[PDB]
């Protein structure tokens, strides 16, 4: 009995690899996966140019994304 944004906070962490990633404001890189936002953490690597990264540790942002 969850909305769809606890719904997100409460989901595992991810170990993976995806494109259409995209960066943060704040550096931060970003995924949409499943209706809901992860944020990467811990050792984070990227294409220099282009959309895929993988990282151990893809954690919810809790917001839940319409991109
Ligand atoms: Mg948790």
């Amino acid at each position: 009995e969850q909305t769809p944004e606890e719904i997100c906070e409460a989901k595992p962490p991810i170990d993976g690899v995806f494109n259409n990633v995209f960066k943060g404001d704040e550096g931060g890189f970003y995924i949409n996966y499943n209706g809901c936002e992860y944020e990467a953490t811990g050792v984070t690597v990227c294409q220099n140019d282009g959309t895929v990264c993988s990282s151990s540790a893809w954690k919810p942002t809790g917001y839940v994304p319409e991109s």
